[PDB]
């Protein structure tokens, strides 16, 4: 509270703040375990680093409200206080440090979205450029890499993300002139896109992610279609043929984008290595903790299994049986892909969030279906017995009856044939199907058309409907974070995309080819004049200025100090009248 | 015409399960007698017709069908009793078409239906508060018509 | 065992005082004090007159 005063009406800081004082300052170290073990190893901007490290609140918000470069500041603070968490021991300094992080992110929020409501060409142009201060990092890299969720949950990045989506020089054009352009090439010289000639602008049309985006999911199409032709007909006990070694060059490309992908390189809040040079050994444990990666190097693992299977000769039967399984694991990894798109996003990540419920039902079912299937086949006492008729007529024939496939001939004894034709006692009857032997016992029939009504009236009335309540009520519950949680990836979905060759996979050897000649850059950094430089940070300080000013006057007037004033005023009136008397 | 941002899902993720079910079915069968349509046929429409109670296990089973060998490739044959499902089925490994028709069945029967009644739900209990509206205002206009 | 119960004593007169000066600058009990002060102004003024 002193330091307002002494620097309100007070001096200059550029007469203070000397070298031999600010070393003064740095030589006080008033903990012994923060910044004295970080040293055990070893103008304003300068104390907003001190007053970070040493974890002071009220000095950091005066600072930083005095401080020059705005909205940068705000999140690499946050940045610096999520990293500088995960050292010290104690829970009491992390419930500090969390708290202080979600402050400077919030107050970065607001900023911005008072900057936002003029001029959206001066926001778009702020939020893009290079901050020297703190390296050739842009704003929304450092808000990538401290996962910030509530800077990117506004609305003005996400109009920011839409333009860099759509590449150079396009605006909302509806779907069909993209695919009507992409069907054939000479419709881009024409009036259907909007936006020495010719030749730079079919190299901008291409350059765009929208573009290579729908390529690759073509071409993709394509090696499942060819890969069908080459199960269903085709795969004789034969020499391979063109047909399979299309194939299998087409399986060394994929493996080899997967390489690329692989070892070009994750994620600062967490500890990670981060950017720069890193191990093998830390790229390695990288790379095999996404899911889907893995599920692709097991499918790439299978099919080299089956296709070692067949060369040999005398195994030709477990190569196809393999080979089909694998088609599978293919096919299913054709939503990794639809990620990215707008009306498809928040509505896949939902599916893998409903998984505490179906393995319920599994319980609940088969605890509730083995008692069932074995007090049947208790009373029918079939006379004709093996291991897989006995496991087939216990466990498959319930489980089709909860699907509307209920048959009665070797339930009842009133629809088949009165025929005595065993040898143990009683009285047998005759089933006309297969499978359910040759020989029913009658004894006390009634009973098991009594179980068959309490099994379908259990599993088919209140299982279902149970099911169908508890995903309605998780559904409603977790929406509300697994969207936010969907905008946040969507940075790095589409920066993916844009590191990728430009190029197809029936093109991927030229690709590699211009890859291995010589051994992101657009929509990543703009680079501006000086004086527009120094114009704009006066265009966004003079927000600032404004906007801490409207937000103290709005507690100022508020009607809970109203009453703390008229207090202190009576209290002096009364002070005052007291001399009187 | 406003729940027809769930139509759309329910397509895709029914088209992208249901074609992979089919190209194993009938990769591991290997009916030796094919032709455009038949195979067509039998990869897509068949399993379009189970997740509304028509299940038919004749083709899937050799257990139900009579062991005949009328084939000359090396194996073993079966034959079926129906019409379409070609006249020889293999049986090498025939206990995986059966996993993989409760696998398909537990998918699209128990997850999806259930999860596209949460979905009307949730989308009628939030737009159902603005559609009133718009049909209080068009009101005027359609009387006005006639 | 002694010095736990001195840790655990700490806490308890800590949160007992926290909570009684959390009732006591609530924002419905300066307005009653207020009232009281006045008053108390106005008996004091009507000796002057």
């Amino acid at each position: 509270e002193f330091v307002r005063l002494l620097i309100s009406h007070g001096l200059s800081l550029g007469h203070f703040l000397t070298p031999m004082r600010l070393a003064q300052l740095y030589s006080a170290a008033p903990s012994n375990s923060l910044i004295r073990n970080l040293l055990d190893q070893a103008p304003w901007s300068d104390l907003l680093l001190w007053a970070l490290l040493l974890n002071r609140a009220q000095m950091a918000m005066y600072f930083w409200e005095m401080g020059s470069n705005a909205v940068s500041s705000a999140l690499g603070a946050c940045l610096l206080l999520r990293v500088m968490a995960r050292l010290e021991p104690d829970a009491e300094e992390a419930a500090r440090r969390k708290d202080l992080a979600f402050k400077f992110e919030g107050m970065g929020v607001d900023l911005f979205g008072e900057c936002y409501r003029s001029s959206e060409v001066r926001a778009a142009r702020l939020l893009l450029r290079r901050c020297p201060l703190w390296g050739d990092a842009t704003c929304l890299q450092l808000a990538m890499q401290a996962d910030a969720r509530a800077f990117f949950a506004q609305d003005g990045v996400q109009s920011l993300l839409t333009q860099k989506w759509w590449g150079d020089m396009a605006s909302t054009t509806p779907i069909w002139a993209l695919v009507l352009a992409f069907f054939c090439p000479p419709l881009i010289y024409t009036r259907l896109i909007t936006f020495r000639r010719c030749l730079r602008r079919w190299f901008h049309f291409w350059g765009a992610p929208v573009t290579i985006f729908m390529g690759n999911v073509v071409s993709y199409l394509l090696f499942l279609l060819l890969f069908s032709r080459v199960l269903l007909v085709d795969f004789q006990p034969a020499p391979p043929g063109s047909l399979e070694l299309l194939l299998y060059f087409w399986a060394f490309t994929l493996l080899c984008e997967e390489l690329r992908q692989g070892l070009s390189g994750g994620s600062l809040a967490s500890g990670g290595p981060g950017p720069g040079h890193a191990s093998l050994s830390q790229r390695l444990r990288l790379y095999l903790a996404d899911s889907w990666n893995q599920c692709d190097l097991v499918a790439l693992t299978c099919f080299l299994l089956g296709v070692g299977c067949r060369l040999t000769p005398g195994l030709y039967h477990l190569g196809r049986t393999v080979l089909c399984i694998d088609f599978m694991v293919f096919t299913v990894r054709l939503l990794h892909i639809f990620t990215v798109n707008k009306q498809l996003g928040p509505k896949i990540v939902i599916v893998s969030k409903m998984m505490k419920d179906v393995f319920f039902f599994l319980f609940f079912l088969g605890v509730w279906l083995v008692a069932y299937g074995v007090a049947t086949e208790g009373l029918l006492r079939p006379r004709d017995s093996d291991f897989p008729s006995i496991l087939r007529r216990v466990f498959y024939r319930p489980y089709l009856q909860i699907f509307g496939q209920i048959p009665q001939e070797d339930m009842d004894v009133a629809l088949m044939e009165h025929s005595n034709c065993s040898s143990e006692p009683g009285f047998w009857a005759h089933p006309p199907g297969a499978q359910a032997g040759t020989c029913v016992s009658q004894y006390a029939n009634w009973l098991v058309v009594l179980l068959l009504v309490i099994f379908l009236l259990v599993a088919n009335i209140l299982l279902v409907n149970l099911l169908i309540a508890m995903f309605s009520y998780t559904f409603g519950k977790v929406q509300g974070n697994s969207d936010l949680y969907w905008k946040a990836q969507r940075y790095r979905l589409i920066r993916e995309f844009h590191s990728r060759p430009a190029l197809a996979p029936p093109f991927i050897v030229i690709s590699h080819l211009r890859l291995l000649l010589r051994q992101a850059l657009e929509h990543f950094r703009v680079y501006l004049s000086k004086e527009a430089e120094r114009k704009l940070l006066t265009w966004e300080s003079v927000h600032k200025e404004n906007f801490l000013l409207a937000r103290a006057r709005d507690k100022r007037e508020s009607d809970s100090e109203r009453l703390k004033r008229t207090s202190q005023k009576v209290d002096l009136a009364l002070k005052q009248l007291g001399h009187i008397r």
